[PDB]
């Protein structure tokens, strides 16, 4: 048996929306007991609460919807490439108006490295880039946990 566990955080800042690393990520991977399969898939959420003019609401959230096995490449390694979805969601309007624009899924798509030096150290890195409406958006989880 084994178990990966980590503890890191999820960023997702853009080119007209600067939401601060307010998440983290996990993961979790079984080995099949009959093959030298696994899975990974990662979640995000990130929030920061937005005031501070007059009472503008500017919520959103930012999550990663990671899915797929792990390959058996030869030796001491594992990639998939993988995908995701990152977009924004709520809105932006307070006074009785609404606006709603930008909330709605885009395309991204990541890889699932997942690497052990030590029995009590465990890493993994993912990176997702999604275009919302020419934003530029970067999105990486990265961390250190613990390997059972």
């Amino acid at each position: 048996a084994t178990s990966t566990v980590t503890g890191g955080y999820a960023q997702s800042d853009a080119q007209g929306q600067m939401n601060k690393m307010g998440g983290f990520n996990l993961k979790y991977r079984y080995e099949e007991d009959n093959s030298p399969l696994g899975v990974i898939g990662s979640f995000t959420y990130t929030e920061k609460s937005r005031t501070a003019s007059s009472g503008d609401y500017n919520k959103n959230q930012y999550y990663g919807i990671t899915a797929g096995p792990a390959y058996r490449i030869n030796d001491w390694a594992s990639i998939y490439g993988v995908v995701g979805v990152g977009y924004g969601k709520f809105q932006t309007t307070e006074y009785p108006t609404y606006k709603n624009d930008t909330s709605d899924y885009g395309f991204s798509y990541g890889a699932g490295l997942q690497f052990n030096p030590m029995e009590n150290v465990a890493l993994d890195f993912s990176y997702e880039q999604s275009r919302i409406r020419s934003v530029d958006v970067g999105t990486w989880i990265a961390g250190v946990g613990y390997r059972f």
